[PDB]
């Protein structure tokens, strides 16, 4: 059940939209029309201090379907950047072995992006982890994603369930990304 809601999630609709004018809707959301798609963004609780404005230019907004209503309202949670310019190449490393066997191969990850959320790093190392290697689809949802930043910080995913909302807004610095540590198959 979660395993297949988690391949339905990560395989979902997505777009990367560029240079978007916004309103702020309520107090934590914003509202635009992309391609005359209404799509409303709910802001993560963390994030509250960037978005200190009623209306916006220019954002980056990574669109993940959370869900559509009714109204064919699209929602989505985070995955916005102010001033986002548009190539890092950090090292992915997958260990993908039954048990003990320490065998790991590690090849470029491409960031086009100068700044890139939490979310669609998340999004697309999942996406990149199913269709390359079957996470959720042939082998088990037990497996983690450390992202490591070259001053020592670093975020760890658990690809046992979706990322939190909270941490959708989170933005990271495309070239202080070292290396992603992916390990698969932990039982």
């Amino acid at each position: 059940h979660d395993k297949e809601a988690l391949y339905r999630y990560y395989t979902g609709k997505t777009m990367e939209m560029k240079n978007i004018s916004a309103l702020k809707h309520g107090k934590n959301n914003l509202r635009f029309k992309f391609r005359g798609i209404k799509i409303q963004v709910l802001l993560p609780g963390n994030d509250k201090s960037k978005f200190q404005q009623r209306s916006y230019e220019g954002l980056d907004v990574f669109f993940v379907q959370e869900k559509r209503d009714k109204h064919d309202i699209f929602y989505t949670v985070g995955g916005v950047i102010q001033n986002n310019k548009t190539v890092s190449a950090p090292i992915l490393n997958i260990s993908k072995e039954k048990g003990e066997d320490a065998f790991v191969k590690g090849y470029p990850y491409y960031i086009k992006k100068e700044k890139i959320t939490l979310k669609e790093l998340d999004y697309k190392l999942r996406k990149h982890l199913i269709e390359k290697y079957g996470l959720y689809k042939t082998i088990s949802k037990d497996g983690r994603v450390k992202i490591s930043l070259k001053d020592g910080s670093f975020y760890n995913l658990d690809l046992r369930s979706k990322l939190k909302f909270k941490y959708m807004g989170e933005v990271i610095e495309s070239k202080q990304i070292k290396d992603i540590e992916v390990n698969l198959k932990l039982e």
